[PDB]
RNA sequence: GAAAUUGUUGAAAGGAAGGGCAUUUGAUCAGACAUGGUGUUUUGUGCCCUCUGCUCCUUGUGGGUAGGGGAUCUCGCAU
């Protein structure tokens, strides 16, 4: 499978396996099917990143890493008040996969690897929020990528996530939606339910009410 | 080829010797092929300046290795 490219142990082999799924993921109608199959593609990017240990290399990878989501389905069409019929619904799902995967394997990170990782997902989530419309504004794709996101990272009332992703989303919400250029859906404050929904971890309570509410924005 | 034991040379000490605390005297043993470091001034070199090349991975804030031109030169070394 392509997965096994994207793992191999081979330098070379490994940047020939991006270089063909930037075209395999623009494949869209052959990627409009099961989210396992996104689910294991996102899996084989996180060894390939697992397997690269050097600073700007690292960061060259997890540019283009983040950058793959805009690739889904560049906003060419300009969506005039059309729904997510088979444009948005399928980057929902290499979304999807993405949290998945890192929530998955989390733990699994070594002390070193874990800024690695930490600069990936910041690149993914400033990549997501530019990334649903043309631009951040939009009333239906906020409502789905809410509904697919809450559920899984801020969620709070499963343990099964550790709240650790959750810190750093806190920690990385607001330096990265400055980072778009003054108004926006940011509904996404999510943290009130999670500071409302008792019996919730209380170290992410305190980290959401120290960290986030007390900036003025 | 060690003790118990025995004979010689030398030192010492003398109805006993043996051990402990502190020290003098006598004899005797160790006691740096350490010979540096710093800033300045000549001169010759290279991994130093410049031109022209080759070679390993991967790809990287690299490594290795050549042929022409000088003392802008203390970047290091030797004077």
């Amino acid at each position: 499978n392509f997965v096994k490219q994207l793992s191999s142990n081979n330098r070379k082999t490994r940047v020939n396996a991006l270089e063909a799924l930037k075209k395999y993921l623009t494949a869209k109608q052959f990627k409009e099917n099961k989210q396992i199959e996104f689910n294991k593609l996102w899996k084989g990017l996180y060894y390939a990143m697992w397997f690269s240990d050097r600073p700007r290399p690292q960061q060259r990878l997890a540019n283009e890493l983040g950058e793959l989501h805009g690739l889904y389905f560049d906003p060419k069409d300009n969506s005039t008040a059309d729904e997510l019929t088979t444009n948005d619904k399928a980057f929902i799902k290499f979304s999807r996969g993405f949290w998945k995967v890192m929530c998955f394997e989390w733990f699994n990170i070594d002390r070193y690897r874990l800024d690695k990782y930490l600069l990936l997902i910041r690149r993914v989530l400033f990549s997501q929020l530019k990334y649903l419309q043309s631009r951040n504004w939009d009333k239906k794709l906020v409502d789905e990528y809410i509904k697919k996101v809450l559920r899984w990272l801020p969620l709070s009332g499963s343990p099964k996530v550790y709240t650790g992703i959750p810190i750093h989303i806190v920690d990385i919400l607001l330096d990265e939606w400055e980072r778009l250029l003054k108004k926006t859906p940011l509904d996404v404050i999510i943290f009130q339910d999670i500071v409302a929904d008792y019996n919730n971890s209380k170290v992410l309570r305190e980290k959401i009410k120290e960290d986030l509410f007390s900036d003025t924005r």
